[PDB]
């Protein structure tokens, strides 16, 4: 007589209940009900729980002390007329819904898989208005990923215990992430700082106003001495020269707001401006989503539905005015970006959320509102000065219309160059030479790394976070002073893998694996055939590595005596 809606958390169950009628009975499963344990070897297969030699037959099983919830669910299902699987919208979630249906059992007709990217009244309505079917192709792409990760972990690690040291761990993508940090460590250690100088000048305008200049050219060539003498000979010529304005360029510039956030950008901005580490940002964003305050937090699309765009433009014109509203909406390009659920709920009205979780909502709110507001206008100015065989420059800027910057904290902005006409005489007041120093490549951070991971097509919205925490507790890299450092062991294992598992360590290849997984999700490839090909390439590599080193196997971490 009544429907049984299943979600995966108590917090999510509370919120979705505010939008489901009497005929619905929501229930969470407080976690994963079923999963994997914890030329073939039964010993191995059993521990892995997947058999790559008998066409990937698997052995799932109810998780620790979960046998009780399985019990409570089965009975709720028989008293129910229909069963609605409302797990999150990503692949992992499509898999967890699949497990709930496998466990409970019954006829496929008994189940529907609904989808939504935010838990609100109207969003729940459409979700349960035209429900959907479980998508086996997506489930398969998810298990494909899980199986190959198992293969690498459980079959490479044992070789490491034998060659390097017991306790070491291997990861299909984790090892590639550690490789990036190792290359960076080495470029930094090999960097040779170079010396170069700069020369500034303070002058007087005709009216007598101060003008600060910077030398740029000498004999119509860029200015860059390399020592103390070169700068001195240059400075000696500049003290005698006559200075005059060679040109005045006046032009209006603008600065647009950024697009609405995505998993990648949120982490980068939460870390750069708020000081929050990736893990912290993702644990808080999730609580906000499940509480009904923001849209799903795992995305890579900057789309905004017409409803959101119209509610925010409404907000913009009521609270800011006609001049901040663009003639037509800004279009940045089936998922949406990370944005507030209701623009009218402020960060300070957040009931049951704490300090930092509120600051993250604020950051998300501001970006969203800013992205639909007009550009900021400035008046830019450039003075080019001539002095004997030299040429100097000075730049300035004045704000005309704050535009989108209206919703950001009011400025603490240095500028304003005195009034001067092309041809006036400046008087020299003082010369200040300054010695500089080239700088070595900066060190990654949990920010720049997700960034780099995305840039190379290695990461993935739902994996970036765990990738960053994984490579950290195995002793390959550490975070001190909010920056990444490569440990010795990390360089030690990265060279070994790089020499006996070239394919697995290659950046292009692991990125192509992601495309392979997408192809399985879109029905353009069969999962088992894909696992077969990955396994075929994987075992060929693993065989060579197990041999003795004089046969071309992995090098032992030894230092043979005198
Ligand atoms: C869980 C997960 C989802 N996704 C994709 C699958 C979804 O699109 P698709 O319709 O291809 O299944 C989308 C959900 O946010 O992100 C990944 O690329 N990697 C993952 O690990």
């Amino acid at each position: 007589g009544k429907a049984l809606v299943i979600v995966e958390s108590p917090a999510k169950a509370k919120t979705i209940n505010k939008y489901l009628g009497s005929d619905y009975v929501v229930k969470s499963s407080v976690g994963h009900i079923r999963d994997l344990p914890t030329d073939e070897r039964g010993a191995l297969v059993n521990r892995m729980g997947v058999d790559p030699w008998h066409n990937w037959e698997a052995h799932y099983e109810v998780l620790p002390g979960k046998e009780k919830v399985v019990s409570e669910l089965k009975q709720l299902a028989e008293k129910a007329d229909h069963i609605y699987l409302a797990t999150d919208l990503d692949r992992e979630g499509e898999a967890i819904a699949w497990h709930l249906r496998e466990v409970i059992g019954g006829d496929d007709a008994r189940y529907s898989r609904v989808v939504f990217n935010e838990i609100t009244k109207n969003a729940i309505r459409q979700a349960f208005n035209k429900p959907g079917e479980l998508n086996i192709d997506r489930v398969n792409a998810q298990q494909a990923r899980r199986f190959m990760d198992r293969v690498v972990g459980y079959m490479v690690s044992p070789l490491l215990w034998k060659k390097i040291a017991r306790g070491l761990s291997a990861g299909r993508v984790q090892s590639v992430a550690v490789r990036l940090v190792v290359e960076r460590e080495r470029e930094i250690k090999a960097f040779v700082p170079e010396e170069f100088w700069e020369v500034d000048a303070s002058t007087t305008t005709p009216s007598g106003e101060a003008l600060a200049l910077q030398v740029t050219h000498q004999n119509d060539k860029p200015f860059r001495p390399v020592n103390k003498e070169q700068t001195q000979a240059a400075v000696s010529l500049l003290e005698k020269a006559r200075y005059s304005v060679l040109e005045r360029e006046d032009k209006p510039t603008t600065s647009k707001p950024g697009a609405p956030f995505i998993t990648s950008t949120l982490q980068q901005a939460a870390s750069t401006r708020l000081g929050f580490g990736v893990k912290k940002t993702m644990m808080m964003a999730q609580r906000l989503y499940e509480a009904g305050y923001i849209t799903y937090m795992r995305t890579d699309s900057t789309n905004l539905s017409q409803d959101a765009v119209n509610m925010v433009r409404g907000y913009i014109s009521d609270n800011f005015g006609k001049k901040y509203l663009p003639e037509s909406p800004n279009q940045y390009a089936a998922h949406e970006a990370i944005r507030p659920s209701d623009v009218n709920v402020m960060a300070e009205s957040l009931k049951d959320m704490e300090a930092d979780a509120q600051k993250l909502y604020q950051l998300i709110w501001r970006q969203f509102v800013a992205c639909q507001m007009t550009p900021a206008k400035y008046d830019s100015t450039t003075l080019t000065v001539g002095a004997g065989d030299f040429r100097l420059k000075a730049r300035g800027r004045i704000l005309r219309f704050d535009g989108w910057t209206k919703v950001m904290p009011a400025l603490r902005e240095d500028r304003i160059l005195p009034a001067v006409n092309k041809g006036d005489a400046l008087t020299l007041v003082e010369l200040t030479p300054a010695q500089h120093f080239t700088k070595p490549p900066a060190r990654f951070s949990e920010a720049s790394l997700v960034k780099e991971l995305e840039k190379r097509g290695i990461g993935r919205p739902s994996t970036y976070a765990s990738i960053i925490s994984t490579i950290q507790d195995r002793g390959y890299v550490r975070v001190e002073n909010r920056r990444f450092y490569a440990e010795k062991m990390g360089e030690i294992v990265t060279d070994r893998l790089e020499e006996n598992f070239r394919e697995l360590m290659n950046y292009d290849f692991t990125a192509q694996m992601e495309n392979s997984l997408d192809q399985v999700a879109n029905h353009e490839a069969e999962w088992k055939a894909v696992l077969d090909h990955f396994f075929s390439d994987f075992t060929q590599q693993l065989d060579k590595a197990e041999k003795d080193p004089e046969e071309g196997g992995m090098r032992p971490n030894q230092m043979v005596l005198t």
